[PDB]
């Protein structure tokens, strides 16, 4: 027979890990020649797999790259502008890398050019809560400073914006070992660990969910109008560059001024970690100096879409999509994910060659320029946002399938936490200790709850990848599955680095390709319900307990505030009002969808179903954020990698003591509460009989 | 059987004629408790003939009326502040009705208060051009003046913006006789002219698409978030006030300055017509000023919304909507239109009692509030969009079933051509000299398209009436149809004047009610047509033919400056691309629409032409007009009620060559060539094959 079990077992570990390696022996940097042919390599094979159609879709959008004749550093510059210390000009190769080229340094992508010099302040994780500290409570002025950061806690982006608007003049991001330096493991090529040449990449961008800098709300297709660079989104206005800590700990050893404020400040490195500004008498009149000549330049990106026409119902997708451009070699990232995609579609290719077809069409994409700011998915959603929007059941994500080996991880709507629950008990557990015990049992014991017992942690979505404008923008139900370690916003150690290889995953992480078999089976296994499935699995009723948690949450952030809430009568009524009917709706929607050889009424009810997660969106969007337009949850405007819920009240209450007029900051969270009780109602009312 | 035929020969004249005088004895002004009566009356008769479900909607938005003890007037006033002639404090109550209480007396509603003095200048229609020709060709400045205005030509509240915006600190609006009043025709109560007490009611907001203006994008519900009054929407911000001719007389003979340029500045009154600064000589000294009191007040309404459900697709959603609410007694606006929607209502109740159900649900409105500005349609549509943008399959308004006796008017959606040709083709003309003849045959012998022989005139759709949130938001296909006139945005003579009685219909318009009888057919015939056809009766094609039109028309309007298309690189060929396409693409589906047992298919294929109209919605809106969604057709900015095609390009071009920076004026065209191209080609790819 052709079921889920055929589906499963055609799925091989030794197939994952060949196709791992196939995409790891050279560097896929978006916008290059080399991830073009990779491109044309996926689209061949998945049309040789048995995919009814594979097509490139391509865009010319904002890309940022360092100049190859004019490199980036920073120096400690002496009172003559000597440059006494240089930072380092590349990552050092790993062991049989050290000829291959087109290996990018390490850079910010989207730093603007310039040269700075000044003093530095040291700013910890550069969150905001670091920079309330300096400025209100040690008085520490970062105007026309240069601010070094340690990576970790929150995106990148997030610390470039808090220095921006703290006033600095330049930011340095580097790598603590108290962050990226796992005690008793060591440095690669002999283990995972980061060393202190290591250096992190990546995008400095504060895009919330635009796309293309040059082209929001539009796919940037090759007759699109582009606004000019001073009008394009999320550029950060300073410049900024990462390092390794060995370099770190040369410009951090001299730091003078103010003490850290307190051990939550200070890393693992041996120098005392002073906020400064500038450095101890000695060195006072030293300074620190960058030079950054990257440039912005507007370049073709390719996604591959393959299509399996559903023999039921073609016009409804359900989506696995994951990104193929890596920062070096992608070693899990992203290709520990691309590898286990291909897997899928070649399993599901095996079951279309003996005559089999899905219930729902099937599409799977191998999304370009990730790496710059969810670049080709946002794109390509862009341009089919009326199909998505009106045909999309569903997104399941596929970036790296492991961060760690302990346990599952995954993040995703209410509306699967069911079909989650129900595959893993399915699967077999690939970890030591709970051989013959199923996923659902590992993955509850080693990750519990804190809510419910004998229920495993689901997380909420945030972003930081591609399912952001499926489910931020376009309201796609949707969802992602890794192997995970026991911390989760930072990275693992080699996060981006030169360092992540084929070797980094086969020697250290899953030598045998079980946790990637593992990942393959939870994100395929969904894929093949949702596909298939005559009554879509999702479950409103899950739904309606996770709002009253977070209608609960968002009451007890205002409740720190008894007295504005009686000066300025803020009710949460309306919101636990529709959240109490919400889950009444729910209920009874629910016994009808059991209680109903109807194909209209089926399908009448999977509409339903299916324009759940649609019914959040507000085609207004939240403040200043017009691409973020999900009511119940948006990427933390503190930190893009984390889920906020109720994110228009959260922000209208966040620092609100601090508001210079109190009865408009109250009016702006009373507002907020009418637009998320009505959303939470408008959506109920989608689940109730239709006439 | 139970079939067109049974449901349009149901219909009756004689009902028709019952109800409007039913409906027009007291008037039924929004927010009063007539209205809230008639409301809850016609929800009884809606029950007793036979829908589903029936109940009313209640809303509390902004409303205005004038004060009952500080009247609204305007004054000439002498050097020494007498005022020496005063404008009328009601209009004279036609004959039997000089004891009705509660005619509200003329105003323009939403005008702020105000005693504002100061020289007249008169502004003819006060038109974008009128005051493009007063300022730029006769340099007659207007800060500081009051403006006087003839109504006609366009909406009045476009009126107000353009006086607002030339500095004016006041505007009397009057009706002129060369527009309200026809050669030959007597004075209300022995003909349909107006006399010269008549005034024309109105608001004069400027909502571009919000509804409330205190809560727009969200129902005005009981918890709902309100904006204070500086902040609302569309508010004017001088006083205004309407006047009739006797009045107007008066206040014109006096007028000195300068001549009027030309004659299309004259009316027909026995004055020059000059257009001043201010008075002639003898009277150089006397001013005028306005007393205005009017209050806008939070007040509750109430729609009353019918279902019959679907008995094969319940959750797609036909909806026949008008309003209830008038000025005064409503005879022909909207009373006419309401009579009619009655009398489908009980038609199709008669057929639902005898056991059928229509295919899919219909939806059946009586509004509130239209006349203060689609307030309870719009609240509505708001309250319910996820449900409309899902599941509405059109939308079809009825407001006035008459505004004149000499043929069919229609204005819909490309999408509902071939279904309006095919049913008038099918009913019989009411008209004199076509006895036995065609509606069909009537309409096109006396309304000539200007583009195909042999084919009848439709227009495309504007605004000022409740359609505008389901079609220009929601991008709902939607239409309207009504007897009209042989002119067509000035309104009928005694519009929104007291005189507006049964009796003006009764004697003057439709004696024997065969013109609202067979605008009943073709109103109900199209919900009968759209509710219960297997294959919706919409043709892809027809939208394809009208897009070449709207392309070349453009593309017509850019050609006047080829200089600054040359030095700009302004190209219209993406645009022409995406119209062809959408040719190819249309009269492919056709071909499949055609050539397709299959439910799946169908419904598939339904869904397409469904979201065809859906797919022309820019959730970014229109520049500074964020609910004016769809980018084919908008609302003139110049004219609410005249429609405009490709409006984000037209309002890109117009008076481009006064624009200070050319460079930037040039990309904001390219910028709307770019989205138009964009939606075109995106719309065409949904009636591609799925998968
Ligand atoms: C959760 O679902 C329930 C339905 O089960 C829904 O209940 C509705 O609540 C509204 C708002 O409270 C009720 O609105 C009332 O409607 C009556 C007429 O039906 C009006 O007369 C009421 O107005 C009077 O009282 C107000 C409050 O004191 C005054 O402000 C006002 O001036 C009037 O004097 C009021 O508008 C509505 O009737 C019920 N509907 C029902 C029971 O079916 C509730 O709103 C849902 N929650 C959310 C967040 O939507
Ligand atoms: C109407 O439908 C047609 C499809 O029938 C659709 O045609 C598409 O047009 C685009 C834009 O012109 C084509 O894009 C090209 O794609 C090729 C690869 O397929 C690229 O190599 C091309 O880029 C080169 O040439 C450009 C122009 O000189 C350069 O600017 C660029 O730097 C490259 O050198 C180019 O991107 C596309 O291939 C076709 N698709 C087809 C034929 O299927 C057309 O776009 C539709 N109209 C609209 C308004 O959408
Ligand atoms: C995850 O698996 C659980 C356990 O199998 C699924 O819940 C079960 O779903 C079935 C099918 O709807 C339910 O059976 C129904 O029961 C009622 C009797 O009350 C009957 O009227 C129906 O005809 C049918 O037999 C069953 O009760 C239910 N078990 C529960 C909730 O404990 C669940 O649906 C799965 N989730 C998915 C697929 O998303
Ligand atoms: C308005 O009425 C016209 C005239 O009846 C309708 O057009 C006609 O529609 C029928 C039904 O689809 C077409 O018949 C088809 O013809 C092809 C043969 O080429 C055949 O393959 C199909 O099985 C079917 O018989 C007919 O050709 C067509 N006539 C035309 C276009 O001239 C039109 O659909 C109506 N519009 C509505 C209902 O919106
Ligand atoms: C990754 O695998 C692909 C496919 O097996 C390899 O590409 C093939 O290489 C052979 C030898 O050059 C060619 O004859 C085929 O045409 C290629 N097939 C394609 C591109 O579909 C590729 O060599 C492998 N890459 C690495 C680094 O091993
Ligand atoms: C850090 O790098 C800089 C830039 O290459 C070095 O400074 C240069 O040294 C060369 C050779 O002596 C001079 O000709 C250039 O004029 C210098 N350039 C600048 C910008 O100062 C510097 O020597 C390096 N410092 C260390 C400690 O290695
Ligand atoms: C309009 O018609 C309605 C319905 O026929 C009339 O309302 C009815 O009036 C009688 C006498 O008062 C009552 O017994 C019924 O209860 C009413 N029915 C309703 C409200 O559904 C109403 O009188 C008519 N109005 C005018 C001006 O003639
Ligand atoms: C126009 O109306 C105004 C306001 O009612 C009249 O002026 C008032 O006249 C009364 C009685 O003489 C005075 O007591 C008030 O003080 C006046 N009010 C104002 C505001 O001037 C005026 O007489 C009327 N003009 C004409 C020509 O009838
Ligand atoms: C810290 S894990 C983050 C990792 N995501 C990414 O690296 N995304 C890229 C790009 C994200 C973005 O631009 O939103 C990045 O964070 O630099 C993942 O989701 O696996
Ligand atoms: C000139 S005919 C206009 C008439 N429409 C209306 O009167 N609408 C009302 C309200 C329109 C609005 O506020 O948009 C008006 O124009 O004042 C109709 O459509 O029959
Ligand atoms: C790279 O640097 C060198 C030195 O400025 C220069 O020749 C070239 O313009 C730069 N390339 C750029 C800016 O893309
Ligand atoms: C920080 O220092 C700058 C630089 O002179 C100054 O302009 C700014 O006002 C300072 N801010 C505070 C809070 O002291
Ligand atoms: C794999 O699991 C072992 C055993 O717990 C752990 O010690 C090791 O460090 C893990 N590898 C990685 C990369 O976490
Ligand atoms: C109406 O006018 C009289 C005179 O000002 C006053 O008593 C009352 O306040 C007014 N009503 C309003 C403003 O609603
Ligand atoms: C119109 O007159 C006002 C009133 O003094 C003046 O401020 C304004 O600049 C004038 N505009 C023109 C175009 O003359
Ligand atoms: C009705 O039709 C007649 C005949 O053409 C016309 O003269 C008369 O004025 C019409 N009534 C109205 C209100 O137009
Ligand atoms: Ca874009
Ligand atoms: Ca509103
Ligand atoms: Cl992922
Ligand atoms: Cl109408
Ligand atoms: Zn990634
Ligand atoms: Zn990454
Ligand atoms: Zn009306
Ligand atoms: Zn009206």
């Amino acid at each position: 027979k052709h079921n889920m079990k055929a589906f499963l077992d055609e799925l091989k570990a030794e197939n994952i890990k060949k196709f791992l390696y196939n995409f790891t022996q050279i560097p896929h940097l978006a916008g290059t020649e080399q991830n073009f042919q990779l491109a044309k390599q996926i689209q061949s094979q998945w049309k040789e797999f048995g995919l009814d159609s594979v097509e490139l879709a391509h865009y010319d959008v904002l890309l940022s790259y360092p100049n190859k004749t004019h490199p980036n550093y920073i120096s400690i510059i002496n009172e003559d502008g000597n440059e006494i210390f240089n930072t380092s000009l590349f990552e050092p190769p790993p062991p049989g890398y050290e000829n291959v080229s087109d290996i990018v340094p390490p850079f910010s992508a989207f730093s603007p050019q310039g040269m700075p010099e000044g003093d530095l302040v040291y700013v910890n994780y550069a969150r905001t809560e670091d920079f309330f500290k300096l400025e209100r409570d040690m008085k520490i002025n970062c105007s026309g400073k240069i601010v070094i950061a340690r990576y970790g806690k929150v995106f990148r982006g997030n610390k470039v914006k808090n220095a921006q608007l703290a006033g600095a003049k330049g930011v340095i991001l580097y790598s603590d070992p108290a962050d990226y330096f796992a005690p008793g493991v060591k440095s690669y090529p002999d283990g995972w660990n980061l060393p202190g040449g290591g250096v992190q990449r990546g995008n400095i961008l504060n895009l919330n969910g635009a796309g293309d800098p040059l082209t929001p709300g539009y796919p940037a297709n090759e007759y699109a109008y582009r606004r000019g660079i001073a009008e394009a989104v999320g550029l950060p206005s300073i410049p900024v560059h990462p390092i390794g800590y060995y370099d770190a700990q040369k410009l951090l050893e001299k730091m003078g001024g103010s003490a850290p404020p307190d051990s939550s400040w200070r890393g693992s490195l041996k120098v005392p970690y002073n906020v400064g500004p500038g450095f101890t008498g000695n060195f006072s009149t030293q300074k620190v100096k960058m030079h950054i000549h990257s440039t912005n330049e507007v370049t073709r990106i390719y996604n591959v879409i393959g299509t399996l026409r559903g023999a039921v119902e073609p016009d409804r997708y359900v989506i696995l999509g994951g990104h193929r451009d890596s920062w070096v070699f992608g070693g899990i990232d992203p290709q520990s994910g691309a590898a286990v995609v291909h897997e899928i579609v070649r399993s599901f290719g095996t079951l279309k060659k003996e005559g089999w077809r899905p219930r729902r069409t099937i599409l799977f994409a191998s999304w370009d320029a990730e790496e710059f700011g969810l670049l080709g998915s946002t794109e390509w959603a862009e341009e089919n946002s009326r199909l998505l929007q009106e045909r999309g059941v569903a997104y399941i994500n596929a970036d790296s399938s492991i961060e760690g080996n302990y346990t599952l991880r995954v993040d995703c709507t209410p509306l699967m936490y069911s079909l989650v629950h129900n595959l893993t008990k399915e699967l077999k557990s690939p970890d030591e200790g709970f051989e013959g015990k199923s996923l659902y049992e590992s993955w509850t014991k080693k990750s519990p709850s804190p809510e419910f017992s004998g229920m495993p942690r689901i997380s909420k979505l945030g972003s930081g990848n591609d399912f952001e404008v499926f489910f931020q923008r376009l309201g796609i139900a949707s969802g992602r599955a890794r192997y995970t370690k026991n911390n989760k916003f930072s990275g693992y150690p080699l996060y981006h680095s030169v360092y992540e290889t084929y070797e980094l995953v086969e020697k250290f992480y899953d030598p045998m390709f079980k946790y990637h078999l593992t990942v393959a089976q939870v994100r395929g296994g969904m894929v093949f319900e949702l596909a298939n499935s005559i009554v879509l699995p999702f479950d409103c009723r899950d739904y309606a307990v996770v709002l009253r948690k977070y209608a609960d949450k968002i009451y007890s952030i205002s409740m720190k505030h008894p007295q504005e809430m009686k000066t300025y009568s803020v009710s949460f009524d309306s919101l636990f009002s529709a959240v109490k009917n919400f889950t009444e709706i729910a209920s009874k929607f629910s016994e009808r969808l059991q209680d109903f050889s109807n194909p209209i009424v089926l399908r009448m009810m999977n509409d339903q179903l299916m324009f759940l997660e649609r019914a959040f969106i507000d085609p207004l969007g939240l403040p200043d954020r017009p691409f973020y337009r999900h009511v119940i949850y948006a990427p933390s405007s503190h930190n893009k990698y984390a889920g906020e819920s109720f994110p228009g009240i959260y922000d209208a209450l966040f620092d609100i003591e601090s508001k210079v007029d109190p009865s408009k900051a109250w009016g702006e969270v009373k507002r907020q509460i009418y637009v998320a009780a009505f959303t939470v109602q408008a959506a109920a009312e989608t689940l109730s009989e239709v006439a």
